[PDB]
């Protein structure tokens, strides 16, 4: 699966150190996904450029997963459980200011290794 | 609706955050979703980061929204128009240079607060 | 089609627009999208800002594509393999170290210029 990781500004390097592998180990673990699969990347935001429920810096945190699709809807609740409790407790936040978004990704919509797509890798 | 907003460098914090009010207005008011549903979130890029129609520095706006499946054609051509003319209106922009890309989550793959599922939440 | 490109900090600006323009030339020439609808964004990350197999600061790019739904299982597959190609031959990377992302978008979905679904205007 391919993350890519929204948080506010003011976390430390090392609390966003410790969360990235807490979201690599909540994938490995919930759906049983090859370590080598596992990608994740991490955006700061401004408290000024965001808003929620229509409170403008109000926190929030936003982990959007595309991943091969064939996943149960049961292993999708395991991911979507596990990485909204990785980033709570990696950063210290309340599971409500937490999102998890998942995209299910055809395998031959989905890139691989060297531009092949995960079909053509027989995943 | 999870919205990521993509806009050139240079706006002014004033209409930055009129943009994202704009934004959240026209979410609640084009398909009727819950306020506390709506989240924004603003990213800005340097003209030389961008590209369109082969012509790099080209001035872009792109609004992404990851919303739960189920939405009439009829709603999401209202979600797509309210969205435009909010950035038009917002950011002074011409709204051929506006793109809004709609994706659709099934209640099973879109979390809600502490990581339950749209679907165990009773959406 | 719509591509939001993650690329790691530290690479020249003639390489970055040497990126832009080989994406936007993979488009056209895999798919035979008009140019006027191909469109890129670049965002660069820092090392401690990736994961890539559980290894922070991992190197890695990140093509994501949204496309109007409909290319055929060989079209993407062409797209696929150009995006990843653009990318290695643009940065200097190991095409083992990029991946691609498509998200097939139904054109009720798809806005295009001035707030209208690509089916009300006809793709």
């Amino acid at each position: 699966p391919l993350l890519n990781v929204h948080i506010m500004q003011g976390h430390t390097p090392a609390a966003k150190t410790a969360l990235l592998k807490a979201l690599s180990d909540a994938v490995v673990q919930s759906i049983g996904a090859p370590l080598a699969s596992v990608r994740a990347i991490l955006q700061e935001y401004a408290a000024a450029d965001v808003i929620v429920a229509g409170e403008v810096g109000a926190a929030m945190a936003l982990v959007n997963v595309d991943l091969i699709a064939g996943r149960t809807v049961e292993l999708k609740a395991a991911l979507i459980l596990a990485l909204n409790q990785a980033v709570s407790a990696s950063l210290g936040m309340d599971g409500k200011d937490v999102r998890v978004v998942l995209r299910d990704i055809p395998k031959t919509d989905m890139g691989v290794a060297n531009g092949l797509s995960a079909m053509a890798a027989g995943r």
